[PDB]
């Protein structure tokens, strides 16, 4: 048991702070938007008007969370670090790319305080079901924060284990994974969302034939298929079952032509693209699939009038 | 509970009968390879030694199920048919084409027998799992058929329930579907292949990018110096995360049984080919799809001479 | 010099006679529509009011070329092949698929009939400048057929020769070119298309990429607050670099008329559609030919329902 | 006719003091390796033994012309600078990614010096043809540096003028171009990089389609073509030709099956991908050109190894 700080109160601060106090932990929330903070008060959590209250109410060693937008990190860092000490923990959860986490824990480390990276994954269902945790950073300090990670990870219970599993040791098992030093734990969640673009869009894609399997030689093109019962059907004995099958399946269940639904993507498919071309990893489907996202907004215009022009 | 016989008895044949008996049905086998037949004869299986005692020993309206190799399967009927009788129905249940299907179904109702085409997914794990079934064909043959298919599919204890399901009906829960009319099955197998296909070439392309995340062209090598453990990472992405799935699982035990992956050029049986070809005729854009089955023909290194003929260019220039 | 029969009166095909005659040789024309016979006939071209009278036109062994859209040939066949005779000489320059020439090849043979395919590339251009031709069917035929060839071809002219092409001989460098047996034309002419398209998307897509370089997520706003000249800098990519091509000269034009393209979906005809699907039986990569392809369909809206279901998952998680 | 000092002996270095010299300016020349710097004094050009002489024998305003290794430029620049003068002009025209340029610019204007980015088409071939030239910085020295493009550049005669024109005014026509401010001409020859991969793995992969088309329905595929003939061919007429094409047709004569030729690339083609994924446009042929460089070096092995594994 523990006490830790959390700073950014949106849905994913405010969810992790109820999953870390019903885990037996006491939290300090703080928030720029009091709003925020006060939903929490309401709730029995210990607010702070200000970083210097919320820094004030940390017992040392300290163990701050970070869940706040990507761009307002370093400023939070700035206004706060003054106030923190040695052998304090500061934790950024969010969504920052792993460089930023680089530079952040080498400033971090020249006085004294340990910089943890966590990519974070499960969105609103971590609250009950526990959040998937990538983790970068020293040793030393992800070894005291395992009873943080432990209380917001999914336990192994979460799912059956893998034939052989015993033969190895570590937390993977868990749902939370210490990926190696600083940024680690943001690289192997950037590519995680890399991965889910690509699924997602290969599940898309197919259930696109699907749909028009009745474009109709026509004769062959005459099938006017089920799409909820179908992706239904799929998600038992087939190869391709799978979490994102589910969501598939309930959505379509409720509107079988999506009648009431162009898509944004949020950072981490770009930045594992990316890190593919750094690497010269080929990358065809994650970055069709992220290419796919972009026209769906219109942003393939210009290269279609140019190709009317030609033509 | 009924009388099925079943031609083919490779595994995915074998595995059905012995589910099939295993569930309460009579089975009796056969195959141009004797070897095989005697093997589950073996097993106390009923066997035939030629296609006519197959046919005598099963009583009519006969349940014929194929699991043969595509290519085999039109031979099979021009030998087999002569021997069957109105109100009979042959399934296949391997690897067509659906056009075929749609050929195949108009010939044997011209001779009063139902053709029906199943899509089967599942393989080795659907003996002790059941199939995930896809069913094409006429209703009333696929509604006279539904006991085969209850015991041959999972069964809706397999996976928990869709918000909403029991706002509906029809046979989906239990893991298997009269997807339409001949050729339907196929059609919707071949697209769960293709989708397959897409899948595994998300994971192992981002598999790869992690694998090369010690790299350190290349402006910072300090941004590229992890050694990630890609078992370990598999294995946690199993709980909690978006990206679950049964190919990840399976992703999971292979590096942990391999971390380097080093004992093991990729094939491609078809259904992926098929499906970009149903998406270029459609019109429906497929660049995940196609590039996932293009990586799998460059890894066989069809790509060597376009690959020259850049270098060739290069050299040029 | 010969006596070409052209069927099929559009802007192709009046614009092949005026190039024929122009040339030389003497053509007969005809097409289903009588408005268009009439102002070829006006052009002083010997016209003909049916398919009779045609053929009765036309000294054996006949010369028939066929410029009509590919839905319409069979019937063309059909309706003419009963008036023509042994050692006539019938092509099809449109844009048929190279597997229907292989057929029809067949069946023409049979009545002692050479069928020869021609793709032709060049358009508007050719009537002026000469029509690239790719030639599929029998040597002997396309011997025969070579003055109209000529006429029809740009000539060596057209484009500095490439070193070391005194050592070889065939027609090549008079821009056309016997490819191989029946289909050969088209199947050749198809993969031009295909290649034309990836063209088109490289070069429209490095464009998008420069029109969006004045986009200042997005962490650098100042790396991105160019406003470039579109027009002048394909002007300028003419000269002197390394993707200098017609399509950049058709590109620079159009710009030039307008900076925005304001005035102006994009439409596919088939050969793209045809590339790719040969690409897939013969398990040929071709990520950027079927990218390029894929980007049409979605410039339609195809891709519509893959997105409202990527918008659905992400209201589901 | 001016004064240009060039610095960085190499074949393009070399080259474009060969073509300014053959047009009637003065050239001094310097490099780190004195061989290189001594071949061109054996061919009658002025050298410098070090970048002290080197600036010493350029007359004020001075031109100053890089063409070093990318990663070479900014220690150059700092050797160098404190020997400049207020009113000299930089110019770096080798392969630099255009934001170090923007910083570069930035850091020389605080000492009076304008850092003009130039690139450079054309290759060997410039020597005698003349280069493509995408130019970025104030237009003061841009103008100023006329009379060096207008040697360096193809002039108009390297083609047939478009149809219009003449309604615009610039050098656009001569084979050269101010692109911009600065940056804006190294990225103007990133996206035509970028550009000339994809037309490459166009024609690649459709030469690729017919060299299989006698993969043999078998029947449909016994096609033995001539990829020489054809691409000979393709180049009057067809809508397909192109510099490129003629490069095509020359080797594939040479050696039909091109058995004495793995895939490098240098940068932009990277660059061009990442610049794609920060604005947010489609960028599918020009990134499945690069990930085919990048899989024909076997960068793909361990995903092929994955595949099969799963299968």
């Amino acid at each position: 048991s523990m006490q830790i700080g959390m700073i950014g109160l949106g849905r994913m601060g405010a969810d992790m702070v109820r999953r870390l106090r019903k885990g037996g932990h006491e939290c300090v929330v703080y928030d720029l938007n009091v709003n925020a903070v006060q939903a929490l008060e309401r709730e029995g959590i210990a607010g702070a008007r200000s970083i210097e209250e919320f820094c004030a109410k940390l017992v040392k060693p300290r163990v701050v969370w970070l869940m706040v937008p990507a761009a307002v990190v370093d400023s939070m860092l700035q206004r706060m670090t003054p106030l923190l000490a040695a052998n304090d923990i500061v934790i950024d959860g969010g969504n920052s790319h792993y460089q930023d986490d680089i530079r952040r824990a080498d400033q971090m480390r020249a006085q004294g305080i340990t910089y943890v990276d966590v990519g974070t994954s499960g969105g609103i269902f971590g609250l009950e079901r526990g959040y998937c945790l990538m983790i970068g950073g020293e040793k030393q300090a992800v070894e005291r924060l395992d009873p943080v990670f432990r209380t917001l990870a999914p336990g192994i219970g979460a799912a059956p284990r893998t034939p052989g599993r015993e033969k190895r040791e570590g937390t993977a098992e868990l749902g939370y994974l210490h990926c190696g030093p600083s940024g680690a734990g943001h690289f192997v969640k950037m590519v995680h969302n890399g991965i889910e673009y690509g699924l997602m869009a290969a599940y898309a894609e197919g259930l696109n034939i699907l749909h028009h399997a009745n474009a109709g030689n026509p004769d062959f093109y005459r099938y006017d298929l089920d799409l909820a019962d179908i992706t239904e059907v799929w998600r038992r004995g087939s190869v391709i079952s799978s979490w994102l099958l589910d969501l598939s399946a309930t959505a379509l269940l409720d509107s079988p032509d999506l009648q009431e639904f162009r898509v944004s993507d949020s950072g981490e498919g770009r930045w594992t693209v990316a890190a593919a071309i750094d690497e010269g990893v080929p990358a065809h489907v994650l970055s069709s699939a992220l290419y796919e996202r972009f026209s769906s907004r219109g942003e393939d215009d210009f290269a279609n009038r140019l190709l009317s022009a030609m033509r």
